[PDB]
């Protein structure tokens, strides 16, 4: 569906693009810890917006992933592009 993803949505992704068993505290708002903090490093980061893209029928731009600071920004972008695919 194209209905709005929410944090948990988000931290979904987060884990499937980190790798797995993940020893690791992303869930609650992680909105404001950046990428590079949580190991992020941005190809997987696209990763996250790529499953989001086939899943929810969203489109996130290559420069756009690998610019954007916190996943609050990357949820966004889903979720404006939710909006429009609405």
């Amino acid at each position: 569906m194209a209905t709005l993803l929410t944090t948990d949505d988000l931290r979904r992704a987060l884990v499937e693009s980190a790798g797995e068993t993940d020893g690791t505290d992303l869930s609650g708002d992680f909105l404001d810890l950046r990428f590079e903090d949580i190991g992020y490093d941005s190809l997987a980061l696209m990763e996250t917006a790529a499953r989001l893209e086939s899943r929810y029928g969203v489109s996130i731009p290559d420069d756009v992933a690998g610019r954007v600071d916190t996943p609050r920004e990357l949820l966004d972008l889903i979720n404006g592009a939710l909006a429009e695919a609405a």
